[PDB]
């Protein structure tokens, strides 16, 4: 099976039998990605097992499987398992489940329902200033990711519940515990109907329970109209049932409270490392909002230099790493043929730091997104949220629920390198994207 | 152990209650044919069970049927139930799925026209004087003749020189290695816990497609992958079914590989199923001496002073065709018709979850008695053209039906006519007392005799 490259005359790292190019992973899928781009140039494909994977970096092609041919061909990501009943997330189903559940949680984030969670989020933006001021007026670095983690769940688990559950707490502890193995599934797909029929999952059974009778506790109603309202109100009319409700709550809270602080560490990094962008941004952050005011909706959308920011970063640290569908009939996109069950994917992260489009794409330079110049980037080059109709669901909530954390932060605090600070910066050369050593910071207050 | 034994119970649909992991297969010590018909009894219209966790809808509705089978068949149910592990042999039309099916089926139904079919007779009419001659040594001894030998090795030379131009078997050669391959191509019997846990545990599957294992066995797919490859003599034709697919492919297209799975198809099908039901047709035949009469005097009459069959005379022959008809009602060799439901669809009423295997139980409909009277005796006369207008055609479906049934329904209806022709002009026959009467069916997978078909030839 690992011939087909071969028959179709795209190029590739030649696989090994069973293993495939897997062993190439132990840099991470990042720098495997970079060196396939370089060595073998606009398309190349290789094998996750038996799995065939081709990569394509052009843009009209990129458009075609995202945006085009999303709802024909190019529906549903790779097949994860074995899951169980999290085969109902919105994340991981496919065809029809997925689109109901799309259209289901797609008024979630409306600009409407996301300018009521300004107010909401404004309460936690100050006990994240008042928890930094304790280790900022004495002595000691700053754990980033913990401090803008307990920021980060708070905010998720009011906006989508209405629950308030305010260092060691339970809900942080198991969400976060779900960071091997799976360098078997990759190699054996056979065996997840082994697991699957025999109901045997990957989370563990703890940090499901944990939450899932959680949800099942904070759905006691006896609201607002918020992520949980809508999933009742449906309810109560295919349809939905506890568990899938269960399942997209799971989905909803780590994505709310993991990428929302490894994001924002990773832009404090930048702003401690250039002190330049850091204090050029607090200038303009001070001017929309003059004597520390409030932060509204308005205001964040108003900050240019913000939005740049924030863009720098997730062109250097994508979260999601690889765009991925599976093609799910023949096809002949942009004069390419294409098998059924190929899995098409976008190497965003390799993308973001093309030579070829990027100039000196290793350096955080904010200006590649001014106004001036944001006209020279490709939107299916900078691919930080996706794109088409199964793009991230949750961008405008996330763009506006860091700006909000960014705002209040900076007009109180300045953040400088340490001793023990890891610049530069080294990710982790595991599977997710994240630092090897936590990023810590000395809090400086103004 | 359930998991999915639970469904027929939520849907109210009636069935017989499946035992953990197995299901129902254990009610299959009696057959598919056995097990469909207690089941139609006991159940009535619609019932479901489960082969192993894979549920299975029986319908008996001709409406619904129909839906099925022609109506639904594009947009829900397409494709058959998957058989693995094929290996290479997935691009096998009858095992295709989805596009590649729909490209393979317009890319071979020009094989069997009216014109092409035509072409056929004078071709076909050789080998029916070498059937007359192997049947006259015989004849001319008291020895039993075992018809599925004789019958075998007219229907192999007839199916590869009308679709490959190529003669293997001259006048035998008893010995010929394409019926000796093609023989034991493939052998579905419950016993042989294979085809048993691919049904109990079809996680399996994946196993041994990467383990390079097949459900056809080696040396005889070597045999047919390499013929094929020795079967192209180009440049050397006349528009046959290899034609089409060599003309196609100097043009996706099919490939070397794909193209010696559709010749394992044709080659099999025009060995087995023509053999078996003219097997089945000459024991009716020899049991019902007044039928055999009455069809040898109706090709006298038609075809005087034994006068060669014609494409049109064929045609001709009414009773020929009832006869035809008739055991195949009896003996509907593929028993079941079955489609995979691609997605949840509600039909006559009746909601039909993703997935569910729907199944057209034909040997259970061919004998049901509230539509056949004495289901079980052999009368020619229920499709006469005085008769045949009581006759649903989704009630009586031999070569299935819509635009997935039989793509050689035409051919073996004349191959098959041919040889009866020529057969009765020059011979009777009649029981041996060693022949089996009745004729017991096979009780494992296949629609077969236990003891093959042996009859007396008698020459005129
Ligand atoms: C900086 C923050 C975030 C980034 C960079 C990010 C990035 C992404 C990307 C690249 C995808 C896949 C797009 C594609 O395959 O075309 C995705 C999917 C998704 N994201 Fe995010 N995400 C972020 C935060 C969030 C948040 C806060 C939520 C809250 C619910 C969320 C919910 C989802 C969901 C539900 C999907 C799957 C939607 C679907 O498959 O239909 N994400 N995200
Ligand atoms: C008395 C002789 C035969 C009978 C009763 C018979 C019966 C059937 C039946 C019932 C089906 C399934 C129809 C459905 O599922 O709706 C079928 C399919 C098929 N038959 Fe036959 N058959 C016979 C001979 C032949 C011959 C001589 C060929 C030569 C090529 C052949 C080739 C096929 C093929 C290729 C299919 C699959 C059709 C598709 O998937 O499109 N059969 N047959
Ligand atoms: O990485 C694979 N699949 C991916 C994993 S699904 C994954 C299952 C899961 C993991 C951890 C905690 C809870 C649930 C999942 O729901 N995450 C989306 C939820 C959070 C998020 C993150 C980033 C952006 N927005 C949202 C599919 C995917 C969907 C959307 C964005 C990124 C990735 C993979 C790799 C090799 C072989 N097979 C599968
Ligand atoms: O019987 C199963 N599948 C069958 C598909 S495979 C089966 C595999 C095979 C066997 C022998 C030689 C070569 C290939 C196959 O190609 N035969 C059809 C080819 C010859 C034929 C027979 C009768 C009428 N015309 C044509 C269903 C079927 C389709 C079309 C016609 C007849 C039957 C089955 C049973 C249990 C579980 N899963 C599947």
């Amino acid at each position: 099976s690992h011939g087909l490259f071969k028959k179709l005359g795209i190029p590739g790292p030649t696989p090994l039998p069973f293993l495939g190019n897997i062993l190439s992973y132990h840099k991470g899928f990042c720098m495997f990605d970079m060196e396939c781009h370089k060595k073998y140039g606009k398309v190349w494909g290789f094998y996750d097992g038996q799995q065939p994977v081709l990569a394509i970096t052009d843009p009209d092609m990129i458009k075609t499987v995202l945006v085009k041919e999303c709802y024909s061909v190019f529906t549903n990501r790779r097949p994860f398992g074995p899951v169980g009943f999290m085969k109902s997330a919105i994340s991981i189903a496919e065809d029809e489940e997925w689109k109901r559940l799309r259209s289901l949680l797609s008024p979630t984030f409306t600009s409407g329902k996301l300018k009521e969670m300004v107010p909401i989020i404004a309460q936690y933006g100050d006990v994240l200033v008042r928890n930094l001021r304790r280790e900022a007026e004495t002595g000691k670095p700053v754990t980033l990711k913990d401090v803008f983690g307990a920021y980060s769940m708070d905010v998720i688990t009011s906006t989508s519940f209405g629950v308030n559950i305010d260092p060691q707490d339970p809900f942080v502890e198991n969400t976060k515990k779900l960071l091997p193995f799976f360098l078997s599934i990759t190699v054996f797909p056979f065996l997840i109907p082994i697991l699957e029929v025999l109901n045997i999952c990957v989370f563990p059974r703890e940090v499901t329970n944990f939450l899932r009778k959680s949800v099942k506790r904070m759905k006691e109603s006896r609201h607002r109209v918020d992520f949980l309202q809508l999933m009742i109100d449906s309810q109560n009319s295919k349809a939905l049932s506890d568990l899938e409700l269960v399942a997209q709550s799971i989905i909803f809270i780590f994505a709310g409270y993991e990428t929302t602080s490894s994001v924002l560490s990773f832009i404090m990094y930048e702003l401690a490392t250039h002190p330049d962008v850091q204090q050029k941004l607090q200038e303009e952050i001070d001017a929309v909002l003059p004597n520390k005011a409030p932060p509204t909706y308005d205001t964040v959308l108003q900050m240019e230099y913000l939005d740049m920011v924030v863009n720098e970063t997730l062109r250097l640290f994508p979260i999601a790493m690889r765009l991925e569908r599976v093609c799910k009939k023949d096809v002949e996109i942009n004069g390419m043929f294409i098998p059924k069950g190929v899995v098409v994917m976008i190497p965003s992260y390799a993308l973001h730091r093309d030579p070829k489009y990027w100039t000196e794409p290793e350096k955080f330079l904010p200006e590649r997104f001014s106004a001036k110049n944001a006209d020279n980037i490709d939107p299916y080059i900078y691919t930080p949220f996706g794109s088409g109709p199964r793009n991230c669901i949750g961008m405008r909530f996330a763009l506006m629920n860091m700006k909000l954390a960014l705002i209040r932060v900076l007009q109180n605090f300045s953040f400088k390198p340490c001793k023990e600070t890891q610049i530069p910066l080294k990710l982790s050369l595991g599977g997710l994207l994240q630092p090897e050593k936590p990023v810590v910071l000395k809090v400086e207050s103004r």
